[PDB]
């Protein structure tokens, strides 16, 4: 997602924290001035003005390219060298629950699994590798020049045209997303991984002409925010398990 979508799942989430997870994440917070669930939540796709080798490090972390393969993840195969966001996830969940690390290093784990639990939700990032999680399928969007992957981070969610304040509770009021029972922190990235790969191959998701519109928006923008909705829920779920034990 672009960085309104990562911080509307971080606010769906913060509001979902149980008491323990609440104390413990405004602890690690607290420790860099000025940063909340949602300030933190765009701050991987950021890196390059204060921490251009991270970015560089982590920049295949954001997604996971399954959709050739029918959706079903392998390690070996889509993830090498632990460069991708499934695995990902599973290690910054570990160290984010890592009590003997220092706050820096807990907090930056919190800043990658709060945006990464945004990003595994999104169905671009667990597409096609052929066409670059739909980056080089190109659209005319309402005329303006663009690609799936674009139109799914953030040009549908822009056409809202609506602040934080405005869209936060369009997602709260949306119908509750049926959860795991648990949070399995090194089993969910996957499924949730497939998931949005499947949502990728959807019929119409790709869609049948490359001039869209309206009609693409009313059908999938939908679509979009319940997965922001079920991410900021999953970001809960996994935060409440990891730091609210
Ligand atoms: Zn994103
Ligand atoms: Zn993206
Ligand atoms: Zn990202």
């Amino acid at each position: 997602w672009g960085a309104q979508g990562h911080r509307l799942v971080a606010e769906v989430a913060d509001a979902r924290l149980n008491p323990t997870a609440r104390a413990e994440v405004d602890r690690l917070l607290a420790t860099e001035p000025d940063a909340t669930l949602a300030s933190i939540a765009p701050w991987a796709d950021q890196l390059r003005a204060k921490d251009p080798g991270l970015g560089r490090r982590s920049a295949g972390w954001h997604y996971v390219n399954i959709a050739e393969d029918n959706c079903h993840y392998e390690a070996p195969k889509h993830c090498r060298n632990g460069n991708c966001i499934v695995e990902a996830l599973k290690a910054q969940s570990t160290i984010l629950g890592d009590r003997s690390l220092t706050d820096g290093e807990r907090l930056q784990a919190l800043k990658f699994v709060v945006h990464l639990v945004g990003d595994i939700h999104q169905p671009m990032h667990a597409g096609y590798a052929h066409d670059k999680g739909g980056n080089d399928f190109q659209l005319q969007f309402g005329n303006r020049g663009t690609n799936l992957h674009s139109l799914w981070d953030s040009g549908m969610l822009n056409t809202r045209k609506l602040d934080d304040a405005g869209y936060l509770p369009l997602l709260q009021s949306q119908r509750a997303p049926k959860l795991a029972r648990q949070s399995n922190p090194q089993r969910d990235p996957q499924t949730w991984a497939e998931a949005s790969c499947r949502i990728s191959m959807q019929a119409g998701v790709y869609p049948a002409t490359r001039k869209i519109g309206d009609e693409y928006t009313e059908r999938y923008r939908p679509l979009a925010e319940a997965q922001l909705r079920l991410a900021g829920e999953n970001l809960a779920q996994l935060l409440n398990r990891v730091l609210g034990a």
